């Protein structure tokens, strides 16, 4: 784990990490997708090998050492505001379990449910306060991508709040 486990966010590319291992904001059937789906599909085309898996789950796989770990939030275009929540609630707990088992001592992750599956809503704050709340007891150094301006000044807001 880390020293000091921290919580820091970047505005860029996800596939440009410098983390330990990568979250993917996957679709349950392991497909290229589109936003940050289709830019971990460019950089860890291999990570995708059998790694359809349900909402609200989280599946890793390796590409050569690198672990990605593919986080399934719900679509909100399908599931009520009430199971969504509860669905993108159980993915971030599977991906602290997930990072745990690993021994990692960082990750690059992704807002889940925010880009097209956030169903034309801005679920910034619920997002990030389930990555909180899943991520909260593990040790790893947890660095946050996102691509919009006004929402790394929202998130970083946020982290540095609860310091
Ligand atoms: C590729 C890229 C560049 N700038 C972006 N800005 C945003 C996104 C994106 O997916 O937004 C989803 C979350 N979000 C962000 C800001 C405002 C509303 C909202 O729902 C992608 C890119
Ligand atoms: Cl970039
Ligand atoms: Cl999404
Ligand atoms: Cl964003």
């Amino acid at each position: 784990g880390a020293m000091a486990p921290s919580y820091r966010v970047k505005r860029m590319d996800i596939a440009k990490n410098d983390e330990e291992c990568v979250v993917n904001a996957a679709n349950p059937r392991g497909l290229p997708g589109d936003g940050v789906c289709k830019a971990v599909y460019k950089k860890w085309p291999e990570s995708f090998k059998n790694s359809a898996t349900p909402v609200g789950t989280a599946k890793t796989v390796m590409c050569g050492t690198y672990p990605v770990i593919h986080a399934v939030g719900p679509n909100f275009s399908n599931y009520t505001e009430s199971e969504g929540d509860r669905e993108l609630a159980a993915a971030y707990r599977e991906v602290a379990k997930e990072v745990t088992r690993l021994g990692v001592n960082s990750v690059a992750i992704p807002l889940l449910s925010t880009g097209v599956y956030s169903g034309g809503k801005d679920r910034l704050t619920q997002s990030l306060n389930h990555l909180f709340t899943a991520m909260d007891s593990t040790d790893a150094d947890v660095v946050i991508y996102c691509r919009d301006k006004e929402w790394e000044k929202k998130i970083s807001e946020a982290i540095q709040m609860r310091t």
